[PDB]
């Protein structure tokens, strides 16, 4: 299984289909599908799991990939089954995901804490716990309860995907401190992400 806060098991949230592959939504598969292709891990079909996921080596650490292909509200149904089968436990996990109350172009780190509103997540933290780490991917927040669905499942002017793409470029470049076990330090140097 996993062992200690090496992270071991990076999960991208998303929902499947062409149709949603562009919206902010998915800011989470965008980074693991990124980091996927950065460190040549195949994202293969994953049946059992109800996902898309991988296997291989992120600088001398053995680490999974999974993207969810269960829909975004049913996250956990790919998720916990999949970590439990592999023995890794929510502290050696790294969840991407876009996140409503940061700006466009912002990225941090957290350990730890609720889902904040995120159907993805809220699907996740009933079963494992909330001890795992986020990389919350700013996509803002369009205003009213209301209007969140059409916000998530838009397509970000060029501005906003500017900011959003610089500030997953930088993440992918904190990866190794994390799988190292380096968490603190990758937490001050992914937060600390300016675009300009």
């Amino acid at each position: 299984g996993s062992h200690m806060s090496n992270i071991s098991l990076i999960v991208g949230l998303g929902n499947p289909g062409s149709e949603y592959a562009q919206t902010r939504h998915n800011a989470g598969f965008w980074f693991v599908e990124q980091l996927a292709d950065k460190y040549g891990i195949t994202l293969k079909n994953d049946p059992k799991f109800h996902g898309i996921s991988g296997r291989g080596n992120i600088e001398g650490h053995d680490v999974r990939l999974l993207l969810p292909m269960t829909y975004m509200n049913r996250s956990g149904q790919s998720v916990v089954p999949f970590s439990k089968f592999y023995q890794i436990a929510p502290e050696a996990i790294l969840i991407a995901h876009d996140e409503l109350d940061m700006n466009p172009g912002v990225i941090r780190l957290k350990t730890g804490g609720g889902h904040g509103g995120h159907n993805g997540l809220r699907d996740i933290v009933p079963h494992i716990g909330p001890n795992f780490h986020r990389l919350r991917i700013g996509i803002g927040h369009p205003g009213s309860k209301e209007r969140v669905s059409g916000h998530v499942l838009g397509k970000a002017p060029s501005n906003e995907q500017s900011l959003m793409d610089g500030a997953i470029d930088h993440a992918l470049s904190k990866v190794k401190l994390l799988v190292q076990g380096q968490v603190p330090q990758a937490m001050n140097q992914i937060n600390a992400y300016k675009p300009a």
